[PDB]
C-alpha cells in the first residue's frame, strides 16, 4: 500500500510510503542512515510523492517528476518508457534510484563520498542527508537545513 499522486502528502501518508521504500532498499543494500538520509530529502522534494510534479503542474516534463524531483522529469520518464516500466509508480522510481547507484548516474562527487560509498554509509541520517542534498539533488536553493531534521525524523519513527 503506497500513495501515489499529484498532491503534498500528509505526515501520515508520507509515513506509509517512507516505511515502503525502507523496506525495499534494505533488500538490496542499503543502510537504514542511508535511507532515511534520502528519505529527509525525499520528503523536501516531493512529500515522499511519487506521482507528484513541480509546482503541481501535471504533465510538465520539463520540470521535477517523482520522489527526488527528477528535473527535466523527462531524464526519468524517458528511461522507464525505454525500459518498459510504467513511469507514475513507486517501484518504478526505486528501480531507477538503483539503476543510479549501479551506473554511476545523477551522483557528482562534492563531499569525498561516491554514490556507492552513500549507500553503505552509518554516518548519521543528518549528515547524510546533506550529502544526499549537495551531490544528488542539487537544488538552486542549497540551504535546506530541515532536510537533516526530515532525515533523523524518519529514522526514528520508522522501522
Ligand atoms: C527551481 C529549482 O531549483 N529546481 C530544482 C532543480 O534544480 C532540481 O533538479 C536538479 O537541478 C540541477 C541543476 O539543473 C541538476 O544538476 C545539474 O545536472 C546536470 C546533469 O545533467 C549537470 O550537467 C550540471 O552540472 C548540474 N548542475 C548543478 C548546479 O549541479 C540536477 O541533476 C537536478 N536534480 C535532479 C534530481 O534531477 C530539483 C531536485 O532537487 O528540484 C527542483 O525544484
Amino acid at each position: 500500500m503506497v500513495y501515489v499522486s499529484n498532491k503534498y502528502l500528509t505526515m501520515s501518508e508520507m509515513k506509509v510510503n517512507a516505511q515502503y521504500i525502507l523496506n525495499y532498499l534494505s533488500s538490496n543494500g542499503w543502510t537504514k542512515q542511508a535511507i532515511c538520509g534520502m528519505l529527509g530529502n525525499m520528503q523536501s522534494e516531493s512529500t515522499i510523492n511519487p506521482g507528484l510534479w513541480q509546482n503541481l503542474d501535471e504533465g510538465n516534463t520539463s520540470l521535477g517528476f517523482g520522489l527526488v524531483q527528477w528535473t527535466p522529469a523527462s531524464n526519468y520518464i524517458n528511461w522507464a518508457n525505454s525500459q518498459g516500466l510504467p513511469y507514475k509508480n513507486m517501484d518504478s522510481e526505486l528501480k531507477r534510484i538503483i539503476w543510479e547507484v549501479n551506473n554511476n548516474a545523477q551522483w557528482i562527487n562534492l563531499r569525498d563520498m561516491t554514490f556507492k560509498e552513500y549507500i553503505k554509509s552509518t554516518k548519521t541520517p543528518r549528515e547524510l542527508a546533506m550529502i544526499f542534498l549537495a551531490s544528488y539533488e542539487r537544488p538552486a536553493n542549497p540551504n535546506q537545513p530541515e532536510r537533516g531534521d526530515q532525515a533523523e525524523y524518519w529514522y526514528k519513527n520508522l522501522s
